[PDB]
This record gives structure tokens, sequence and C-alpha cells, in this order.
């Protein structure tokens, strides 16, 4: 269905970035920065700012292991959707 | 971006179902049923069963106002995302 395609698209984008360095199924700080700056530039304010990126990663990394896993990444999608819906 | 298109797309699909009755920006039980059965049948097992539907509803309707608002609907998106991601 159309909803299922969107969901699959989000998962695909997660991996677009997660496979690039280190573990294939988690985002490093560097991978997350790339994902945020290139994919959410029109969604989150000042995403180009280091401080902004840094607080987002910290907020997402709930077990503070320096990676953002898929379950943690769902939190970002929720932030992004709330922003998108305000549009 | 492609991600932003998927996000807008999820918002649109929420509205596709939410505009049918009552408030345009929240989902009544009947609307949620429509959304679940018509958009998530390949994602949640036994979605056609009435007890499966009712429980999803009560589970998402965290403030008990008999509507699933968009913030509440994000919970459903999280459930569905986990299913798509699963490595088999
Ligand atoms: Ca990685
Ligand atoms: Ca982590
Ligand atoms: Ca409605
Ligand atoms: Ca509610």
């Amino acid at each position: 269905t159309k909803l299922e395609e969107h969901l699959e698209g989000i998962v695909n984008i997660f991996h677009q970035y997660s496979v690039r360095k280190g573990h294939f199924d988690t985002l490093s700080k560097g991978e997350l920065k790339q994902l945020l700056t290139k994919e959410l530039a029109n969604t989150i304010k000042n995403i180009k700012d280091k401080a902004v990126i840094d607080e987002i990663f910290q907020g997402l990394d709930a077990n503070q292991d320096e990676q953002v896993d898929f379950q943690e990444f769902i939190s970002l999608v929720a932030i992004a959707l709330k922003a998108a819906h305000y549009h």
C-alpha cells in the first residue's frame, strides 16, 4: 500500500546512511550528521549548525553507546513527522 | 528530499483517512479502522479482525477522548516502522 511504501522508504533511507561506516545497522555520529543535513534540511531549523546536530544525536542516543540504532532512530522520525505535520 | 517526501506522505495519508468524519485532523475509531485495514494489512497480522482493531485503538488513544490525534498516530507509525525494518 502507499503507507507501506512510505514506511519502507524511511527504512531504506536509514540504511542508505547506516551501512556507510562501522556497523551496518546503526548510525554513527558522522552518518547521522550526513542524514540530518542532507535529508532534513527543510524540516528542522538550523540543522546545518554543529550544536544542533550534536544535541539531536545526544537526544537520540538513549543508551549512550555512540550509535543510533533503528529503535532510537524511530524517535527522530517522530520529531520529523511532528514538524512535517505543522507545515 | 526523498525522506521529506515520505514524511509528507505519511501526513497526507493520515489526513486521507482523518478528513472523512468529524474533526479533519483526528481519527475516529471508524477512520482508524479504515486506515489500518486499507493501509496496513501487509504489516500488522490479522488486521481485519475486530478485536485486533479495537485494541490498537485503545492502545493509541492514550488520553481516552475517543479520537487518535496525530501525535498519538505517531505511535502507530513506530509500530509499523519496526515491522518493516525487521531483518529476516
Ligand atoms: Ca553505520
Ligand atoms: Ca545508542
Ligand atoms: Ca476525522
Ligand atoms: Ca486521543
